[PDB]
């Protein structure tokens, strides 16, 4: 045991309302790392899976400490900070966006692992979908890892179906498996025609559930943006004139149809898309003093 883990499994874990988590305008920044660790550990107590899936605390405590360890910091942008943001946009998207009731139980315990190892390992945009099969490789590295198994509870049937619901969403959060698949949610959508209860319908939007998570720094108070903002220049650049254009263009091209596709799904999720309009009229009224 180190020094971290004694400190973090002996901590007291405050509610989900003092930590802020279930806010879809939540920012880590005045965190600490045993602050984040401990948010991360009122996810699964929240969402049940402590409960439903037996999990001993010292080893959620480990796991969730392995996973940290396993995000360089000297990235500035793809870092724990990164993959933190991303699970607590899915525990809020779940919670306040009510999505929790649409999926099962391990479809959820997946999708949080995911969320949370999803970059794992990340060196930078510009250091040279093999990256998302390297963080999946990651991801199923610490699960297997001595007391970091916090899928010990589930039986093989339940570890094979959770296993491959990860591997999936990991796989999703490649922009180019989101492009050449949203068409066909989009299309869905549009035709009134979308059902969760179609397998193949149900492993969609869980895709793009991913997408939406991992992208959804863009759907920020415009203070906490505009710093997410500069950390993705950082690391696209350092590894100003155009960016306001270029933060626009990102949000027509990527950002926009996709939280109008959730909250159509999900009326509750408005907000993802409520920030992401208000960030983009910002960036445009910037962008229009050149
Ligand atoms: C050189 O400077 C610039 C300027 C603009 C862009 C375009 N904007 C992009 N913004 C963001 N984020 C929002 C805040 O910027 C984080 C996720 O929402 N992720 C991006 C972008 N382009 C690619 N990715 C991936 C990392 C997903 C790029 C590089
Ligand atoms: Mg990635
Ligand atoms: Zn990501």
């Amino acid at each position: 045991e180190t020094r971290e883990l004694q400190s973090l499994a002996a901590a007291v874990v405050p509610s989900a309302q003092t930590l802020k988590i279930t806010d879809f305008s939540f920012s880590d920044f005045e965190l600490s790392d045993l602050e984040t660790a401990l948010c991360t550990i009122r996810m699964f107590t929240d969402l049940n899976l402590v409960q439903n899936f037996q999990m001993k605390h010292e080893v959620l405590c480990r796991w969730i400490l392995s996973v940290k360890k396993n995000y360089r910091k000297n990235v500035a942008y793809h870092n724990w900070r990164h993959a933190f943001n991303t699970a607590q946009c899915m525990f809020a998207a779940l919670k306040a966006g009510k999505i929790q009731n649409k999926l099962t139980d391990l479809e959820i315990l997946a999708l949080l692992i995911a969320a949370l190892s999803h970059d794992l390992d990340h060196r930078g945009v510009n250091n040279s979908s093999i990256m998302e099969h390297h963080h999946f490789d990651q991801c199923l590295m610490i699960l297997n890892s001595p007391g970091n198994q916090i899928l010990s509870g589930l039986s093989i049937e339940e570890y094979k179906t959770t296993l491959k619901i990860i591997k999936q969403a990991i796989l999703a959060t490649d922009l180019a498996l989101y492009i050449k698949r949203r068409g066909e949610f989009f299309e869905l959508i549009r035709k009134n025609q979308f059902n969760l209860e179609d397998p193949h319908q149900k492993e969609l939007f869980l895709a793009m559930l991913m997408t939406a998570c991992d992208l959804s720094a863009i759907t920020k108070p415009w203070p906490i943006q505009q710093r997410i903002a500069e950390l993705v220049a950082t690391e696209f650049f350092d590894q100003k004139n155009k960016i306001p254009s270029m933060q626009v263009g990102f949000i027509d091209a990527i950002c926009l149809q996709l939280y109008e596709a959730l909250t159509h799904v999900s009326e509750d999720c408005f907000p993802l898309l409520d920030g992401c309009r208000k960030n983009r009229q910002k960036w445009q009224a910037l962008a229009e003093q050149q």
